[PDB]
């Protein structure tokens, strides 16, 4: 009885109930709240040397693993859930994608514009909702839904 995309889980560490959500990547403890056009995001990017494109701004050579970018997505996600760290800040640091000099916002877009992993979780998040990590064939994202 949650909005579709989300599943109750048991924390291993825990035993707390918590939610998972196997579109965004999400998961949070409180039992989540329950589609427009378009949607506005943002998203910090790290790539690998899988990459579709394994080079970016800051890097000419991207030489990681995907389990060496994944470690890093989980870092990030973790300094922004605690607050010690702002997504813009982040992305303006750390992210692969041309987006990163405008604080990784990608602007407003429809379904059938991007990768489609990235607009399925864009269109699942709620407005101001964070994902998980997204895979796509650019690497891996952390995406931030603004509108
Ligand atoms: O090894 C790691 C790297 C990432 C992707 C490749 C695959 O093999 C799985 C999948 C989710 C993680 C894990």
């Amino acid at each position: 009885k949650l909005p579709p995309g989300w599943e109750k889980a048991m924390s291993r560490s825990s035993g707390r109930v918590y939610y998972f959500n196997h579109i965004t990547n999400a998961s949070q403890w409180e039992r989540p709240s329950g589609e427009p056009a378009r949607v506005r995001c943002s998203h910090l990017l790290v790539k690998h040397s899988q990459s579709r494109r394994p080079s970016s701004w800051r890097q000419e050579k991207i030489t990681r693993t995907k389990e060496e970018a994944l470690e890093l997505i989980n870092g990030y996600i973790q300094k922004i859930k605690s607050g010690e760290e702002d997504f813009e800040s982040l992305a303006s640091q750390f992210s692969d994608c041309s987006s990163a000099k405008a604080r990784g916002d990608l602007g407003a877009f429809s379904r059938g514009q991007m990768q489609k992993p990235f607009e399925d979780a864009s269109f699942a998040l709620r407005t101001g909702e964070m994902s998980g990590p997204v895979f796509t064939d650019s690497g891996i994202h952390i995406i931030l839904r603004t509108e």
